[PDB]
């Protein structure tokens, strides 16, 4: 400490190192929108081809579930059983625990459920992923000229792009939105009637004349003696054209007539699956969803692909262009250009303060020289512990730089200050201070980490969210005081300017100087004031409990949220249709939103990407907004914008159409809102479990107090059609169950049968009904079979057929058949008193009906006792400290007792603008504790040392202390105000944390000092007058 | 029995083109043979956990 005082360019070494360090940290460090917040999750997903809900629960799913065991750190099981044919099972695991290691895990147990499941399933593929559901990027590409239809583009992308963008660097996953090439054949059933022949025929056919076969080796191993010719056999090579599959014989009649695949079934290179089908502007477009690396860089990995892409560019067929739907990217730009643009302004700010009040340059590069130091050294501390330039570690740094700019100026101030008192060289000025603020700023240290650190350790993705400030934050602030210890005391007796004593530059030059005066007298009637209420203390208590009691209603009567949402650039909107309805109705709708924001949104929207699938019964439309700068009012913001949408297809539309923003963290609760489960315990029934769901919605909504928007989260029973198949009739008239069925399928269900390699790239063979001769129940008339005789013979001549209900989703949790309700709490109630009641009325239903929680509710469940405690350790620990560095168990009373001082301002601030209790509001509601805690000690440190080490007397002593405190004190704050304030008032991106932090800590930092320099007097005296008797005032020694 | 150029565009351009995010790739090799054998080595940076 006194060291660097006499050693000027130690320090400079230093602070060299950090800056160096920091640079690299800097040059170096990833920079992402969001660290990983959200538990790990692997979902194994595989389809059955014509399968139904209950085909794949019962062949596929539960068999799986159950092989689903001794799997390392499981949270919860849930998984989906669709009658579009795919079913998913996603586990989520105990919050950091190994991506890599669960995953795999998982993926060696299905490994072991794969030979106990269907052969279409163990052959369509069963699956493995991590899933995050934050792409980086989607990338879309059209064709211009109304070439290619999707179908052709989607190949393009899956053997042209898909692999180039695997292949740029920064891009750690590629997914595809669309189908590859596939042999589609399609049955024309009459004409298959004609010739005595099946589906099954057609099958065994395609099989049959298409495939490779292992050849072998001409002089093999071993050869005979002598052998001269060494070299490879080719054989059967699998078919390569659409030609070759109508050249393919199926029975080769009497008449020498041969009947070929040409002739009963048309044939074309098609879509493996045509339940996605996605629009670009109405054009057709294929996409891409793209996954950011490990560790990598966001801005970097996208501009990498753009580079990618446009250097594809010249390899494109005409009129085909690539386009950006989805890019996180330009908001992160955005958002760390400000907040750059804050740090940068805040320091030219106190600046601005310091010389407009201490008028002296060389002192005024000072404070300039420290922060930036800590910064940097501050970016080299996360790089340690393996952070990145993210949003929350960011707006950590915002946060701090009140402590931060706090500890420069306390230093330099000191120095001045003695200097301006006694006369002293610039260095024993110095040291006679720093050896004055010394204990203070390490104790300081101790109580700042002592709120700060105990945050780190909040559990679930919550406390992940909070870790990313508590570690930014603190490293910063230890820094600022290793700092404050080391460097600024060395470059405060090094560089800084003698003082005359008793200068304080008064009256003295006009131009430039008629504050110093008008500054000084104020601070006289201040203490004077000062003094003047310490007479009678009584009244500012009545007071100071009144403020007290404000907070308290202030605090509870204020919105509890998680975060706040941004216009990102882009949103959403989403449309539910009719059970049932058509993939082209669907599509209707999507085409009028489409066209609804490229009409009354022309200035705002510049692109709409809209996705009919998941079933032709929904569809999901994405939609991407012009830059931000073209974009002005409140109403070119997406709040605005989804308003309308919204209230556009509400009432004028046919079938649901929400239009919604995409929150910033992209995967946790809805604050006020949970994710119920009712879970089916003994061996019921779906449909006794669904009388139990509308049951609890019923029960629910007897409760518009309690709870709010209490819906299930599937699809309820469709109409289905059963078709009953008679083994006796079908036995009798010779007829094979295998081909009654498989011809079933192969018609309306459709059959991958075989690989074939087109252009070099090997792709599925998928034979199936033409599309007019199975879509109507009496077109099941149209196919018949083949018998063992030789005739053919008509489905109605062996099925019964009638229709029935049943659902198309089969939801499961953790392992048996369940039902997941969501819902939200009232708009004044608390969401863990809506769970509670939920709880209640779960109990209220028949046997078998249980209830668990997931998701958010889960992660909250956890989370919920722990809060108090923290922050319990955090006041034993802060008073603890702060005994510590005086010598009082009383004294620090003093101290705490302003932590109020900064609330009431907080609370007014965000009531008073209209805001919620979120987090930006706590890191920097904490914060600001922080500063009032500070310039509290501050005070009380300084009166006690007057009064111990110079024998000085109470009330004269803290008057001193808050007189010579006062000064310093403001300066702090004005810089802070000040530096603060535009985060308050701005608009663009991300003004909506920006001024979440700002409002908080603004009106905190307000109320703090002009409540403290009064308040803090009157707690360090009323407090010292309840310690020991005789003495005293005592003004002796 | 297959020959090379069959092999390499069904297995291992099509392997080859999923390893991509595989922490600390460096360099990525692969041979496709005729008799039979189809080989892919991911050669990573020193130290990476094996
Ligand atoms: C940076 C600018 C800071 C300077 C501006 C602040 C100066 C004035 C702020 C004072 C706020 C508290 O208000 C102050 O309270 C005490 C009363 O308790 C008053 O003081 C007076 O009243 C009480 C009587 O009840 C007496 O005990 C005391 O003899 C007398 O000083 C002050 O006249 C008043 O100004």
């Amino acid at each position: 400490p006194n060291f660097f005082i006499d050693r000027p360019i130690f320090a400079w070494v230093i602070a060299i190192i950090i800056m160096l360090a920091g640079g690299l940290a800097i040059l170096k460090l990833p920079v992402a929108q969001y660290p990983t917040i959200a538990p790990p999750a692997v979902t194994i997903s595989a389809s059955y081809p014509g399968a139904d809900a209950k085909t794949v629960q019962d062949t596929v799913t539960q068999v799986i579930e159950q092989n689903m065991n001794g799997i390392d750190n499981l949270m919860y099981m849930s998984s989906n059983s669709d009658s579009t044919g795919t079913v998913q099972i996603t586990l989520t695991f105990e919050s950091g625990t190994d991506a890599d290691i669960a995953q795999v895990q998982v993926q060696n147990k299905l490994q072991l459920a794969m030979p106990l499941l269907p052969q279409e399933v163990q052959q369509q593929g069963v699956s493995v992923e991590k899933s995050s559901s934050s792409f980086l990027m989607v990338v879309g590409v059209i064709n211009t000229d109304g070439t290619m239809t999707q179908e052709d583009i989607s190949d393009y992308v899956a053997a042209n792009m898909k692999d180039a963008i695997s292949r740029t660097s920064g891009v750690g996953d590629v997914q595809l939105f669309g189908s590859q090439y596939a042999m589609r054949i399609w049955m024309n059933p009459n004409e298959l009637n004609k010739f005595q022949l099946t589906p099954v025929d057609v099958i065994t056919a395609i099989k049959a004349q298409n495939a490779q076969v292992a050849a072998g080796q001409l002089g093999g191993t071993p050869p005979v003696k002598g052998q001269q010719l060494n070299a490879s056999i080719i054989a059967q090579t699998r078919l390569t054209s659409t030609e070759e599959f109508g050249k393919i014989l199926l029975k080769v009649n009497q008449d020498g007539s041969r009947v070929l695949l040409r002739d009963v079934a048309k044939i074309e290179l098609g879509g493996e699956n045509y339940d996605i089908i996605a629009e670009f502007n109405g054009q057709p477009a294929s996409g891409l969803g793209i996954k950011l690396a490990t560790g990598a860089n966001a801005l970097d990995t996208a501009a990498a692909i753009r580079a990618e892409l446009a250097k594809m560019e010249p390899f494109f067929p005409s009129g085909l262009k690539i386009v950006y739907p989805y890019d996180t990217t330009p908001f992160v730009k955005i958002s760390i250009h400000e907040v750059v643009k804050t740090l940068v302004e805040a320091i030219i700010l106190v600046f601005l303060v310091m010389y407009l009040f201490l008028q002296n340059f060389r002192a005024t590069l000072i404070p300039t020289i420290a922060v930036p130091v800590v910064l940097l050294g501050t970016f080299a501390v996360l790089a340690a512990f393996g952070f990145s330039i993210n949003t929350l570690t960011m707006f950590g740094m915002v946060l701090a730089i009140g402590l931060l700019v706090d500890d420069a100026i306390v230093v330099v101030e000191n120095v001045e200050r003695v200097m301006a008192e006694e006369g002293l060289p610039p260095k024993e000025a110095t040291r006679k201070s720093m050896g004055q603020i010394q204990g203070a700023l390490v104790g300081i240290a101790m109580v700042l980490s002592a709120v700060f650190v105990p945050m780190a350790f909040f559990g679930g993705s919550t406390g992940a969210i909070y870790r990313q400030f508590s570690i930014t934050i603190v490293s910063a602030m230890a820094l600022s005081v290793l700092v404050a210890l080391i460097l600024t005391p060395a470059l405060c007796a090094t560089m800084l300017k003698p003082i005359a004593k008793g200068d304080h530059g008064e009256g003295k030059k006009g131009f430039f100087g008629w504050f110093n005066r008008m500054f000084e007298k104020s601070t006289h009637h201040y203490t004077d004031s000062v003094g003047g209420i310490l007479r009678s203390t009584g009244r500012y208590l009545v007071l100071y409990l009144i403020i007290v009691v404000g907070m308290a209603y202030l605090f509870v009567r204020l919105p509890s949220s998680f975060l706040p949402d941004e216009d990102q650039g882009v949103f959403m909107t989403m449309v539910q249709l009719p059970a049932g309805a058509t993939q082209e109705r669907t599509q209707k709708v999507l085409n009028e939103v489409t066209h609804y924001y490229l009409t009354k949104e022309k200035n705002n929207v510049e692109s709409v990407f809209a996705v009919n699938g998941g079933g032709q019964n929904t569809g999901i439309a994405f939609v991407s907004l012009k830059d931000w700068a073209d974009r002005p009012g409140e109403e070119n913001k997406v709040e605005a914008i989804t308003m309308r949408a919204t209230r556009a297809f509400s009432q004028i539309k046919d079938a649901m159409v929400f239009a919604f923003n995409l929150p910033a963290i992209v995967e946790l609760g809805t604050a006020t809102g949970f994710d119920f489960e009712l879970i089916d315990q003994a061996g019921l029934g779906h449909e006794k479990l669904t009388q139990a769901r509308n049951q609890l919605l019923a029960e629910a909504a007897k409760h518009p107090d309690m709870l709010t928007s209490v819906r299930p989260n599937g699809l309820e029973d469709t109409p289905q059609f059963k078709i009953d198949i008679d083994q006796e009739k079908a036995q009798a008239l010779g007829v094979s169950i295998n081909d009654i069925n498989t011809t079933l399928g192969a018609a309306w269900g459709g059959s991958y049968v075989n690989d074939f390699i087109d252009r070099g790239r090997v792709k599925k063979v998928y034979v199936m009904s033409e599309a007019k001769y199975r879509m109507l129940p009496d077109d099941i008339g149209d196919w018949y079979v083949r018998a063992a005789d030789g005739q053919m013979v008509p489905f109605s001549a062996f099925s019964s057929s009638r229709w029935e209900y049943g659902s198309p989703r089969l939801e499961r949790y953790n392992g048996l058949p369940s039902m997941e309700i969501l819902g939200q709490a009232a708009p004044g109630k608390s969401t863990g008193e809506a769970m509670e009641l939920m709880e209640q009325l779960a109990s209220k239903l028949p046997t078998g009906v249980g209830y668990d929680w997931t998701g958010m509710s889960y992660q909250e469940r956890l989370s919920g006792n722990q809060a108090p405690s923290l922050y319990a350790i955090s006041l034993i620990v802060v008073f603890l400290c702060l005994a510590a560095l005086y010598e009082s168990w009383s004294i620090p009373f003093s101290v705490m007792l302003v932590v109020p001082l900064g609330v009431i301002g907080a609370l007014l601030a965000a009531t008073f603008r209209g805001l919620t209790n979120d987090v930006y509001f706590q890191v920097g509601l904490l914060t600001t504790i922080g500063l009032s805690a500070k310039n509290a000690i501050l005070i009380v440190e300084f009166a006690k040392d007057l009064m111990d080490k110079e024998g000085k007397g109470l009330i004269e002593a803290t008057l001193d202390a808050v007189r010579m405190r006062l000064r310093p004190i403001l300066m702090t704050s004005l810089a802070f105000i000040l530096g603060v304030m535009p985060l308050v008032i701005s608009t663009g991106a991300g003004s909506g944390a920006q001024n979440a932090v700002g409002t908080g800590v603004m009106g905190g930092m307000v109320t703090a000092t002009v409540l403290a320099i009064f308040f803090v007097p009157v707690f360090f005296v009323v407090v010292r007058r309840r310690f020991s008797r005789k003495n005293e005032d005592i003004e002796h020694s």
